[PDB]
DNA sequence: CGTGATATATAGTGC
DNA sequence: GCACTATATATCACG
């Protein structure tokens, strides 16, 4: 895919996610994504607060 | 795992990755991660260019 | 033409 | 206190 790079956000790094893709997963700003360690990779799953 | 708030980095959203997680997978700033779409979730895996 | 992306700074709070 | 969290701005590069 796109060769995007992870830059530093003030102090801690942040994975810049294309706003276009955010709409595909149906999530928005302030969303609580659950970072779980699976297969030695970062599984980012958006957890809705209903 | 750890739930993080996807805030707005300027105009684009970004998944904040705590330094604690950086040390875990031995990744750093200015690295390249493969943003894959599996299970309707964001698959973030560090793909070092070495 | 508009906003999505990049760079950057800061005050504050919980870990 | 430091990592972490929340917020705001200028400017461009891309759609």
């Amino acid at each position: 895919g796109i060769h995007s790079s992870v830059k530093r956000w003030g102090n801690s790094p942040a994975v810049r996610i294309p706003a276009t893709l955010m709409q595909a997963l149906n999530l928005n700003i302030d969303d609580e994504v659950k970072i779980d360690l699976v297969d030695g990779k970062l599984i980012i799953e958006p957890v809705r607060k209903e």
